[PDB]
């Protein structure tokens, strides 16, 4: 724990005082303050203690990781963190929401250029935990994805029908290829505006589809584009040994399309906004 605030490539010296409450975001604990200093909002996570030596950790070592990642612009970045006796206090940059709840205020689809850019960021931002810090994710999904009204896109983890779990990790006797398979599943929610499994009677039945069923990909009647549809299908490839890597969906024409295309997501993300309310 350094005595400082990392926020826009400036270093400030901060203590727990210099944040004011502006309320509770979630609903582990999230509440967007004031830092007092520069007027910067962030959102900051509240975490009791726990005593359990290896529980306790895993904390540490995950945040070791987000505070590295300053160099990668597709993750949410610590500003960093604050240290009491019961209680480690995380600051984050304030992203205005999740690709969850814009599926909800959208009451439908995501459009499918807002899925491009938002599939490159994420890939990136993968690809990037793998080669720089070795770290593989394990719940990617829609709630794990924010947006800005900058227009940015970046990957997160809030670590509190729906499933995005991986054939082989419901059922092993796992690595980079199970969060392949949850961007896969993310991305025919997103762009359905639906859950990709469809008649969950409870969450056997679900995990008993994922393992049975052939991979719920892009319908054809929507306009999607081959190549997403391509892209999607690769994701879903259930024998994870045949699934492709991050370097080779890098490649993929979905992607280099998407990194090149220029996509007005701010006012996309304005409008929604302007437009909606939960
Ligand atoms: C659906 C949206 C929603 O409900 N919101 C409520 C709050 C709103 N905005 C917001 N803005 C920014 C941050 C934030 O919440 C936080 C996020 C994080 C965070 O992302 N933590 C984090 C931890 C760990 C990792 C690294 N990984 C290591 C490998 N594995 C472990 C096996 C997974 C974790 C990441 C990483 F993925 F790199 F991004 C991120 C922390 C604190 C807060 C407050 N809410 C939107």
């Amino acid at each position: 724990q350094t005595g400082y605030l990392t926020i826009g490539g400036q270093r400030y010296q901060a203590e727990i005082n210099d944040l004011e409450n502006l309320g509770e975001m979630g609903s582990g604990q999230v509440w967007k303050m004031r830092f007092r200093k520069t007027g910067h909002v962030i959102a900051v996570k509240q975490m009791r203690r726990s005593g359990n030596k290896e529980e306790n950790k895993r904390i540490l070592m995950d945040l070791d990781v987000v505070l590295k990642s300053h160099d990668c612009p597709y993750i949410v970045q610590c500003f960093g963190t604050f240290i009491t006796n019961t209680d480690v206090f995380i600051a984050m940059e304030l992203m205005g929401t999740c690709a969850e709840k814009l599926k909800k205020r959208m009451q439908g689809p995501i459009p499918e250029r807002i899925l491009g850019k938002m599939t490159v960021a994420i890939v990136k931002a993968l690809y990037y935990l793998k080669e720089k810090h070795g770290v593989i994710h394990r719940d990617v999904k829609p709630s794990n994805i924010l947006l800005d009204e900058r227009g940015q896109i970046k990957l997160c983890d809030f670590g509190i029908c729906a499933a995005y779990m991986a054939p082989e990790r419901i059922d092993p006797p796992y690595d980079i290829r199970a969060d392949v398979w949850s961007l896969g599943i993310s991305l025919v929610e997103l762009a359905t505006g639906q859950f990709p499994y469809k008649n969950c009677k409870t969450d056997f039945e679900v995990l008993t589809k994922v393992l049975q069923e052939e991979p719920p990909l892009l319908p054809g009647h929507m306009g999607f584009s081959g190549d997403f549809q391509s892209f999607v299908k690769d994701c879903l490839t259930k024998d994870h040994r045949k699934r492709p890597k991050y370097n080779k969906l890098l490649e993929h024409s979905f992607i280099k399309r998407y990194e090149t295309l220029e996509v007005d997501v701010a006012s996309w993300f304005k409008d929604v906004m302007a437009k909606t309310e939960s």
